[PDB]
């Protein structure tokens, strides 16, 4: 077949019951993950080709940058939270990989302050057990598939999407490849 398992996807053997629609991975300390986000654009390109009716979801993870990493998957929840994804996503990966002044919590504080957002509302979500229940679903999304790569998307808690199956000669190509993959895996 044109797609195959094995070849632009791969199948869980444990499928994971009553998973996100289309659930990814990612870590600010992924050096794959800060091209996927900044230069190709992936989960936009993505969106702008699933279905009606099919909502996308972004988590971060623990297993990368020790105790940074850990806050920064704190960090993403408030961002959840609050609804300022797309103000702190690029500063966020910017700190940590290019200008690398991202090296505490504060740091990270810092990055929403300037996005706008208040230190007030930043300080009180962070301690909020709303935000505490949203680390909590992080961990556990990423528990149910033993996830130890990223990035990584999945596909109705069944598919994992095979980025290293699809040619890399050409940035755009590879994008809608991997997005007609994701359509194609939505609609199976």
């Amino acid at each position: 077949a044109q797609y195959e398992d094995g070849k632009q996807y791969t199948t869980l053997e444990k499928p994971v019951a009553g998973a996100p629609q289309v659930l990814e991975f990612f870590s600010f300390f992924c050096p794959h993950c800060y091209q996927f986000e900044e230069v190709l654009h992936i989960s936009d390109n993505v969106k702008k080709k699933l279905p009606e009716g099919v909502k996308m979801t972004k988590y971060h993870v623990n297993f990368m940058g020790g105790d940074l990493g850990k806050d920064l998957t704190q960090a993403w929840a408030v961002a959840m939270a609050l609804g300022v994804e797309d103000k702190v996503t690029v500063p966020l990966f910017e700190g940590v990989q290019k200008t690398q002044t991202i090296r505490s919590a504060s740091d990270i504080r810092d990055v929403f302050i300037n996005a706008g957002i208040k230190g007030e509302e930043y300080d009180a979500a962070w301690n909020s057990f709303v935000v505490k229940s949203l680390v909590a679903q992080q961990e556990k999304a990423a528990a149910d598939v033993q996830l130890r790569g990223v990035p990584a998307m999945f596909v109705n808690g069944k598919y994992q999407l095979n980025p290293q199956g699809m040619d890399t000669s050409n940035m755009d190509v590879f994008v809608q490849q991997y997005a007609d993959t994701v359509k194609y895996l939505s609609e199976k």
